[PDB]
């Protein structure tokens, strides 16, 4: 029931979004059909995780506070595809960064990540056109897309002075977590799912912020780790964290521990992509034991989570509940 | 005193938004700096013409119906600084298609042109937070961004089947122009400046909305034939409208004057790097005569706007005026 109505709503936003295209702004058949196979491609095919969460969140809400059951789980849907494609609108943002007269593609994809940007404001501006809620929806979804870009900045230029390993820290660590991936994956649909359900006031927003960063410390982290380790058949892809210089848990949890020599041989090797280097990089991460303290640091995060799911349930019940399956998903 | 009063309102915008991340986003002293300078090379040093505009619609209105003068002029000069960073968003994503390990640069340009765009919300929500009109101000921003990446992909596909010189039409060069240039450059500025002096349903919209189509035709044509024949050292940079093989004002009044083998000459050179074919496509366009087309073109166009502005001061007088000096800028 949940994705099978998280599908529908899909098509229904979908052809809303081309039939204004078609009618309102002149758009010829072969171009719509080309924007619902870009629409398809970069929105579906996920987990929808994040969507599937403002539906989750809603249907905790009105079980405890007709019409406005199917109007508040309409609304949660809209809001769940709203989150999706600001996901692929990152993803496309992102392939841009690594994909490299006029490159038409490279146009095209450009163009794609402003169009799937603004279709998450067309489609709010429609189907919540009469809800008094609009405004502030807005606002909420666009400061969380600024604190994302953001997030970005921090992670691109962490190993570099905006015109290094200084800032591998790991409260700079959590900074980067934060902003770039948990404000959007983790608050954002739990707040979208309070706002349609007219519960935003009814929690405290502390406590629900504190879970937000933690769990997506918590995944962040198990990410890093597998990006390192996970084969890339079992992965998913090819993981290039050491490559890339990433600041990741791995790097910057070595970094504490591990002698002046070794720091030196871990600096030597960082970020660069031969075979060998990057095999002594994983090396330096097996023999400084980083996999034991792996378990040891999620371990102490998920108490620090299913303890503080408790403060939230003692003046928002419903709620919590919603929070423990999305910390069940991590 | 309007351009005074701009750069004034640019400081306390900027003090602001770096503030912000600062006191809000836990952004290091280093990345403020860098981002400061990174907003003072993309959003200053052109001419403001869009951000103007709003300042002399709003001074013409408050002109004919204390503390809501300085108010209405304050948030004018937010509301044309909102288009500039637009303007300077729409300028980032456009070096990006022409400039082409992880590339720091391309990774810092993609995150400016996300910076740009958040920028103008997060501006908008701080200072017209208390404004009704917030919420309207918004949505027709949001609409006529989104018009303007619809007008570039009808751009950037004009010669090739979305998966060619059929588009190569005048009505098609028509809508790629209102698209990508009238509605945010010549309609959004009017449109603001009225929003914030309240009198947005005092105006007749349709020959407002005719006249930016008007005046954006008006300018593209001059700007099309510029890009071919003004030498670089006077038009500022170098004409690439024959090598990208543009839907150009001069390529589509060619085809409907020239001959089938002129046709087949000018198919043969279009869109190529080569000097000689370039060359072969500029002698073609000045042996049809296309410069003496060029001015009784746009002298059809002046008389067009020259006869519009009219049927608008008959119930809406003074905004006929701003509206003169912005066609009089083009
Ligand atoms: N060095 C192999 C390895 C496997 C799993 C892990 F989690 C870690 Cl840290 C390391
Ligand atoms: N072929 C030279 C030339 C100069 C000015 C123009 F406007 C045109 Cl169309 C052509
Ligand atoms: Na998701
Ligand atoms: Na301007």
């Amino acid at each position: 029931m949940p994705m099978q109505m998280f599908m529908q709503v899909y098509d229904e936003i979908q052809m809303f979004l081309l039939e204004e295209l078609e009618l309102k702004f002149d758009m010829d058949p072969n171009r719509v059909r080309y924007l619902r196979k870009m629409m398809d491609t970069t929105c579906l095919g996920g987990k929808y995780n994040r969507g599937l969460t403002v539906i989750d969140v809603a249907e905790s809400l009105l079980s405890l506070s007709g019409a406005r059951r199917k109007r508040v789980l309409h609304d949660a849907c809209v809001c769940g595809w709203m989150i999706e494609f600001l996901q692929a609108h990152y993803l496309v943002e992102d392939d841009i960064m690594d994909n490299s007269h006029p490159d038409v593609t490279v146009q095209c994809a450009i163009n794609d990540g402003l169009l799937l940007k603004s279709w998450t404001h067309m489609m709010a501006m429609h189907f919540f056109a009469d809800r008094p809620f609009l405004q502030d929806l807005l606002c909420r979804f666009n400061r969380v897309d600024y604190t994302t870009a953001v997030g970005q900045l921090y992670d691109v230029t962490s190993m570099f002075d905006s015109n290094d390993f200084a800032e591998f820290t790991l409260s700079n660590y959590k900074r980067i977590v934060k902003y770039k991936t948990a404000y959007y994956t983790y608050l954002l649909p739990l707040v979208m799912g309070l706002i349609v359900s007219e519960a935003l006031p009814t929690v405290d927003m502390g406590v629900t912020e504190e879970l937000a960063m933690l769990m997506g410390e918590y995944f962040q982290v198990q990410d890093d780790v597998m990006d390192c380790f996970t084969p890339p058949e079992r992965l998913g892809k090819v993981g290039t964290d050491i490559q890339d210089a990433k600041c990741s848990w791995l790097a910057v949890t070595f970094l504490a521990k591990a002698s002046s020599a070794q720091v030196a041989e871990f600096k030597a090797n960082y970020g660069s992509g031969d075979s060998e280097k990057v095999a002594t990089v994983r090396r330096l991460y097996e023999e400084a034991d980083l996999q034991g303290d792996y378990v040891a640091y999620e371990a102490a995060v998920a108490e620090q989570v299913k303890e503080l799911i408790e403060k939230l349930r003692l003046c928002s019940p419903g709620f919590a509940a919603s929070v423990e399956t999305l910390w069940g998903k991590t």
